[PDB]
């Protein structure tokens, strides 16, 4: 599956905390066997 | 708004990284005002 996102940082703008946020999700969604 | 989550590192279980995600979502959602 995709390699495990790699997080901002604390300080990273908004828009990069919802890319990392989508990234997660994808991540989770793949490890969880449950891409819906 | 809720106080911005801390990350609980890259070698979290998956299920403490689903409660960072779902505690990212809450506060996304309430720094773009779009609480839905
Ligand atoms: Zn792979
Ligand atoms: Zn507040």
């Amino acid at each position: 599956g995709p390699s495990q996102p790699t997080y901002p940082g604390d300080d990273a703008p908004v828009e990069d905390l919802i890319r990392f946020y989508n990234d997660l999700q994808q991540y989770l969604n793949v490890v969880t066997r449950h891409r819906y």
